[PDB]
């Protein structure tokens, strides 16, 4: 069962500048998504202070970097708040509508891409180097999703019969074909320590065989 659903226009918008303006510094979706995944991990723990069951999904708070370089894919996995199926369809828990307008004037008014993540709307910088982005969630008080969008005005939320979450989200890129350096441990390893020096939570980068 799978759902279609049109990106609100001002979040199309949105997402095709992200696509189409010529912008080299694409490795701040890392810092972007990053900050993302600790501001989740930063709801749960909240949340964990006056109600401990809600640390029954898991009692680790962690974000974890999964290259793989057959697939082509760079996934974030963080055990945060998570979202629900509304969350998910309500632009990932932004308002990506506000968001936008105020990012669109910045940009006319002197800013650049880099400053996103200021405006509420990081998530799409995850289509700087992505073709197709999938997000895998599980919140407390729902069950677990799949988010799914390769830009283009439309994305899809079906229930996800992957392997169990706990709690969290994951959000996979599938990466551009030009843009497989950041499936290199060196590249990864520089991003993080240059844009992320200071997140709360520990960054495990995974290597592979
Ligand atoms: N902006 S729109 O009229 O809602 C729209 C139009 C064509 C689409 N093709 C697709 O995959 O999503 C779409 C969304």
């Amino acid at each position: 069962e799978v759902e279609t659903f049109a990106f609100q226009a001002e979040i199309a918008q949105l997402m095709s500048l992200i696509i189409n303006t010529f912008y080299s510094n694409k490795e701040i979706f890392l810092r972007e998504l990053i900050s993302n995944s600790s501001d989740a991990l930063d709801k749960i723990r909240y949340e964990s202070l006056t109600d401990p069951s809600k640390l029954d999904s898991g009692k680790e708070l962690h974000i974890n970097l999964i290259p793989n370089k057959q697939d082509r894919t760079l996934t974030i996995v963080d055990t945060g708040i998570g979202m629900t199926k509304a969350d998910l369809i309500n632009n990932l828990g932004t308002i990506a509508k506000s968001g936008t307008k105020a990012f669109m004037e910045a940009l006319q008014a002197g800013a650049d891409i880099s400053m996103i993540g200021q405006f509420g709307v990081g998530f799409y910088s995850a289509y700087l180097v992505a073709e197709k982005v999938t997000v895998i969630t599980k919140h407390n008080d729902d069950e677990q999703y799949a988010w799914e969008s390769s830009a283009g005005g439309s994305f899809t939320v079906r229930t996800d019969t992957g392997e169990p979450m706990g709690r969290g989200t994951k959000v996979i890129l599938h990466l551009k074909e030009d843009q497989t350096e950041y499936l290199e441990e060196r590249r990864i390893k520089e991003i993080v320590k240059k844009h992320s020096q200071f997140i709360g939570y520990p960054i495990t980068l995974f290597v592979e065989k």
